[PDB]
């Protein structure tokens, strides 16, 4: 069938031109990147390793494959070296890709399931040496293909196995388990266990009120990406490995003209999907970078708001940084801004739709911190943006309690004006008036007492 090959040629060229350029750009980008952050650099090395392996598959394996294996009528044009080299390089890359793919699964698992251990015990230098081992291990396990494959004349020349069927069955079965089955088994398990561990963390993190930490939200996106990579790897590589197992077992005697025509379709289809796996690789890079960038932007926003770098804050929000980013303890940037007393940074965030009634672990809102600080302008600002006046923490402490306790008469007058419940008291039973007396802020006590008595007059 002439048409079949013409259709395959078009698809191969399509995967070749964009896949080669696609992965080429990824390497060029990473090489010049000069990333300062550890997480960025750590991931980039793996993406580069995947970019390199998948580029080599498209640059060298595909052209040889297309000319001598798809268009079979051509005699072998690459000589004995080209035959042995083709299968060696092809085998080395399959391994490398599979090992890199599962290497992402252990790194995600470690990050999710051993956060304390991983954070401390992960360095850039550790990753470089680890990846070096993968390529070496792959190259070592690829060497056999230099000895198992060679040129035989059936007068034309064909790049065919030169060893006996028994020896051939072993090496490929070894390669199948080592470079696919084992990796994809581990990849699936580690992902599934990490996915379950993550789900607990999300439920543990978010309760009555704690929002959701940005770092968890990053890992929650992480599993979803690798979930796609494993499902993507299996559908693309299973047919290839299954075809190779068919070839070794379906050896001699039964090799009819008809059986080959069938196997040739399998060969076109199975290899096309391998080149698809190489061609979609740059999407994983884009998705990985998009995620890692969003995480860094969010970290920067929390750092900037605390530091009081108003210029930085604006820059980040302009480039779609998450306004409502909780830290480890559930602190939004508005908390940190209001805490440190950056009226400008507070105004900017609220303008970009910052959650005015966000809660931390202790249940503190931004207003609680502004009342503690005593910054009247921010308190006024927050209340204008619809901040809850009678919001209470775990202990039952409210803004009025904090203000009165620490002696901010202007804040106390402001809070009462916005419908603050003077009567409301904490778990210990103390009202603001009781706390004001306890601290001895007599000027404030008089201000509160009059309000309570006014409420009694209003009742009759
Ligand atoms: C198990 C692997 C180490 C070898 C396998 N190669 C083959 O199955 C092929 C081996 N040849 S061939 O050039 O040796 C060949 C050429 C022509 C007729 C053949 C009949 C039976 C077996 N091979 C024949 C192919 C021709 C077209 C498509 C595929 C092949 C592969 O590349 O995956």
């Amino acid at each position: 069938d002439i048409y079949s090959k013409v259709l395959v040629t078009a698809i191969y060229l399509a995967l070749f031109v964009v896949g080669t350029v696609g992965n080429g750009v990824t390497l060029f980008t990473l090489a010049r990147k000069k990333s300062l952050q550890s997480l960025q650099s750590r991931v980039d090395y793996y993406l580069g390793s995947l970019a390199l392996s998948d580029l080599l598959i498209l640059l060298f394996a595909l052209p040889v494959d297309l000319y001598n294996f798809i268009w079979v009528h051509h005699p072998w044009a690459f000589g004995d070296a080209g035959c042995k080299g083709y299968y060696f390089l092809r085998e080395a890359c399959t391994y490398a890709t599979a090992l890199n793919v599962v290497s992402l699964s252990v790194e995600l698992y470690l990050a999710i399931c051993h956060p304390f251990k991983a954070k401390t015990l992960m360095s850039r230098s550790r990753t470089k040496k680890f990846i070096s081992a993968i390529w070496l291990a792959s190259a070592l396990l690829a060497i056999p293909m230099l000895f198992t494959m060679g040129l035989q004349n059936l007068s034309g020349l064909v790049c065919t196995p030169i060893v006996d069927t028994a020896t051939l069955r072993v090496v490929i079965q070894l390669n199948t388990f080592m470079s696919f089955l084992f990796p994809m088994l581990v990849a699936s398990i580690l992902n599934t266990v990490a996915a379950r561990r993550l789900t607990v963390m999300v439920h543990q993190a978010a309760f009555n009120m704690t929002i959701e930490p940005g770092r968890v939200q990053a890992l929650r996106r992480g599993v979803l990406v690798l979930r796609a990579v494993v499902i993507a790897f299996v559908v693309c590589w299973l047919p290839y490995h299954v075809r190779r197992l068919m070839f070794v077992y379906i050896s001699d005697e039964q090799w009819t003209t008809a059986l080959f025509d069938f196997y040739h379709y399998f060969y076109m289809l199975s290899n096309a999907l391998v080149y698809v796996s190489a061609a979609i690789n740059p999407i994983l890079y884009n998705l990985a970078e998009d995620l890692v960038e969003d995480w860094e932007k969010a970290r920067k926003l929390l750092e900037a708001a605390r530091k009081g770098q108003d210029d930085e804050v604006r820059i980040l929000l302009a480039n779609g940084a998450d306004v409502n980013t909780a830290d480890e303890t559930g602190f939004t940037p508005l908390h940190l801004a209001a805490w440190e007393g950056h009226l400008g940074i507070v105004e900017v965030l609220l303008k970009n739709g910052a959650d005015v009634n966000a809660n931390d672990e202790r249940g503190h809102t931004p207003l609680h911190l502004a009342a503690y600080t005593g910054h009247l302008e921010i308190v006024e600002v927050l209340l204008k943006n619809g901040a809850g006046v009678n919001a209470t923490d775990v202990i039952g402490t409210a803004p009025l309690h904090l203000a009165a306790m620490w002696g901010h008469l202007e804040i106390v007058e402001v809070l009462l004006k916005n419908g603050a419940d003077v009567n409301a008291q904490d778990k210990f039973g103390k009202t603001p008036f009781d706390l004001a007396i306890d601290n001895g802020n007599e000027d404030i006590a008089e201000v509160l007492q009059k309000a309570a008595t006014r409420e009694l007059e209003v009742l009759f």
